[PDB]
């Protein structure tokens, strides 16, 4: 295998004096040889404080040069970084660090997060990020340390994933998973080795795409990673010109902003250097996509993946954000929902997407054997996504199994109804849920938020739906117009709490 | 890891009804699902005849659909194919099959080769290729067989390499080596996954490039491999148009022919679909390269590699065939000649190119522990090539360590002098060797073959050399004009026998 550290170490030998990491707003520039030395120093400093291999260290920080240095330093040492979204609630972050028996936690949030975990009964050395490294410049003591032996199945990094239940599950990513979690950006997306590679880091480092597909890939290809502490669409496009960005990987939301900005700021900004615009577009509306083809340069590549298996499907120059086909490393099936992994659907029926659990796959959820059992079955990973095989021989992602509504025999996907109702005039936000019914089985219900100052009516929305493409059985039976939808801290609809709020 | 079989098996699930293998002259077309079934049938047939995993089977055949089927069948079974050049002498092929204690040998050469090995005292079941599979159509009996467990360090394939000594050494290629032996065609050369991939198979299957970089890559990327039984330049260009070839990998000699043909047959042939023209150009003269840029389409990529480690250096759009830089998977050093692996040269001095021995590296030479010891040292593979670091921070390949001449302090590379003298009028072939001298140390000597009917003189060639770029000390001290140069069967100059022939 080739580990993260080993990928970066090799790169460092090939391109020691080439720009590795840049914060152009902060004026910070680090070469491959320079970054490595800082990684080596922070590692040996963390080791001098008694940190050992296989020990789990939580990392809670927004994107920065220093957090990259820290995460890679922790990895070079032998420790296992557990990367956590800083936008999570203080109590949630504290519980997950307790849950995971972490040795220490590297933090660059407020003092309230530090207090919360300090008084949670955890046993985790609070390490402030600025104590370890600040503005690329590390605080370092002790001699150069040893590079420990790494085994393929051995834990390397921990990333968190939002299950149906409650608290995020901690997916353990083995050493051998790094290569294919990087190289799909080459085989699917078309990146190649070379110092031409300039990669805009719009994706958070706590997410696997942000880490493997963007940071590590950028470095492993002997290119440069452009740090972004905070996203702003016109600023991001300026960095594209100013830094000669070759590829960007971003969410549907960023790309909506970025393409709209690429309209207001037209041929003022030169975006020619950008050759790859990549995204997870399963939940990207057809309008945003159309906007992206019209107004943004470079090859557009839609990417389907999960924290647990990384990349499973893709599409070059996509006409629709839902339909994709498996690429290199991947093997996929669609099976009857709730059935065994060998129960392939009638090739027109709907079922759960499962993907082979090989090199890139996680080795389980930390301290959650039951959840692991529901997800890793007989060499397959269960996505929990509903899909169908199309006439063109491709896979169309319909929605999540837990979000699926069934109203009297016919399966119904709220994401479809949400896209239609979201185009209705005066609608700013819509979630469709199924209320319990003992006649239809489940009654499809729309919960709709009006635009500022506007009023909606159940009648007008029904009339709108009746004009749309929706088959009769899919039309909502009931509407609730709401001031707001209850959402967690980060930052999605609670389809359990809403259903309860809809009753009493 | 991801083995050859496992790469091809996965591809088969992703693109079962897509064209996998084509012999357009013979009208033969095989899809991924179809090829796999034939691979499965020939495997189970070979197993029904008592062949077991880890058993070594020699394969001696020119390129064909059937030999691809056979090699992959043998691999799917668990056996270890030992791929041997059919142009080798009967006695040499027989000795190497004895040397390697092969269980059986799959042959599609004359009866003389079959007789030779039959009466060599080997113990190897002579299997004619047409007994196993003919025109894609297999001869099959027995039930479907088991897929055996494969370990990373375990032997998978054996390829032969021409050492300095005599008989070709048998390099053992481990299971874990296949991925990076394929994926460098993505990271360095820029191939991506997709059914657009149409790959012209001009490289012999007995060579690692021909096998991993061309055949396996073509299939593993869900593309098509275009079989060629016999190379002809105008015919090869026709297949480029007719089959919409996206990439070709070929020798300097093919590319000389192909580009010259691309002149005589001009805009008659559409070569637009061709996007990658790849080659090992270390020994490609500057004229052929110039010709290749002027007259052939697609991105030109120079590739340096060895049977033992696969890809170690490369160059996009090369201006010179000698200068290259390491890509993904690779780590390289230049060390003092004959010294330890940690003896880096003064970054302007000449030394031996060594490359890190990692995943892609061979695990030794079969039944040759001494040779293995000279080549795998402390985690590095010794190329036996002399190189220097250039001002631009790249590696310039100068020539082979065994071919190096030293004439009174100054190191001299016969390949340089050969390129100059090869441009001299009336020269059809030139080899420069160093004769033993106890005053200069070694005396540089040119052995030169005149063009048909032409006469050369030592004086005229000396005058030509004196007009050229050659520094005074590099000029040959003596000339031997010869009717022919003694060459082995396949098909290179014997720098030991010539030196002897030059004396008495
Ligand atoms: O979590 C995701 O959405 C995700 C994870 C991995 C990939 Cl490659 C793409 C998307
Ligand atoms: O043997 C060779 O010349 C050779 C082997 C491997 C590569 Cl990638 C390139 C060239």
């Amino acid at each position: 295998m080739q580990t993260v550290n080993e990928m970066l170490r090799r790169a460092a030998t090939r391109a020691p004096d080439h720009c590795a990491l840049a914060v152009p707003a902060r004026g910070l520039r680090l070469t491959h040889a320079e970054l490595r030395a800082r990684v080596e120093a922070v590692a040996a400093r963390l080791h001098a404080d008694g940190l050992r291999p296989q020990q789990r260290v939580a990392v809670v920080a927004p994107n920065s040069a220093d957090v990259v240095i820290a995460i890679l330093a922790l990895h070079r040492l032998g420790a296992v970084p557990a990367l956590l979204n800083p936008r999570l609630k203080s109590a949630e972050l504290a519980e997950l660090i307790k849950r995971g028996e972490m040795t220490a936690a590297v933090i660059a949030v407020g003092r309230q997060v530090a207090d919360a975990i300090f008084q949670s009964g955890s046993g985790a050395r609070i390490i402030f990020l600025g104590d370890l490294v600040r503005d690329g410049e590390p605080y370092s003591y002790g001699p150069p340390i040893e590079d420990p032996q790494r085994e393929p199945a051995q834990p390397a990094f921990i990333f968190y994933t939002s299950g149906t239940t409650g608290l995020p599950k901690a997916a353990i990513i083995p050493q051998r998973a790094a290569e294919s979690r990087v190289l799909f950006m080459s085989t699917q997306v078309g990146l190649r080795h070379g110092r031409h590679n300039v990669v805009l880091g719009l994706m958070p480092l706590y997410h696997v795409v942000g880490f493997f597909a963007v940071l590590v890939a950028a470095l492993a290809l002997d290119g440069t990673y452009v740090v972004v502490e905070e996203f702003r669409p016109v600023d991001a496009l300026q960095l594209v010109q100013q830094e000669q960005v070759t590829s960007l990987f971003a969410t549907p939301t960023h790309l909506d902003a970025l393409a709209a900005a690429a309209a207001h700021a037209g041929s003022s900004l030169k975006l020619d250097s950008l050759r790859h615009v990549t995204f997870a577009g399963a939940t990207m509306p057809d309008a945003v996509l159309e906007t992206v083809h019209q107004h943004l340069p470079g090859e557009k590549v839609n990417i389907y993946g999960t924290t647990e298996a990384m990349n499973s499907l893709y599409m070059r120059q996509p006409k629709t954000g839902t339909e994709m086909a498996p690429g290199f490393f991947s093997e996929v099936r669609i099976v009857r929902i709730g059935g065994g992994v060998d129960e392939i659907v009638a090739n027109g029926e709907e079922g759960e997407l499962i993907v082979a659990a090989s090199d890139s796959a996680f080795v389980g959820y930390l301290n959650q054997p039951q959840a692991t059992a529901e997800k890793l079955q007989d060499g397959w990973y269960r996505t929990s996504d509903v899909a169908v095989w199309t006439p063109e021989g491709t896979v169309r992602i319909l929605g999540r199994v837990p979000d699926m509504i069934i109203s009297g025999g016919e399966n119904i996907h709220p994401s479809e109804i949400e896209r239609v109702l979201g185009t209705a005039p005066g609608v700013t936000e819509v979630v469709v849920i199924g209320l319990a019914d003992q006649r239809w089985g489940q009654s499809v219900t729309a919960c709709v938020v009006p635009r500022l100052g506007e009023t909606l009516s159940a009648d007008a929305l029904d009339t709108f739906c009746r004009s749309s493409e929706l088959a009769d059985f899919k039309r909502p039976k009931r509407y609730f117009i709401l001031d707001q939808l209850p959402k967690n801290a980060l930052n999605k609809v609670l389809r359990r709490q809403l259903v309860q709020q809809v009753s009493s």
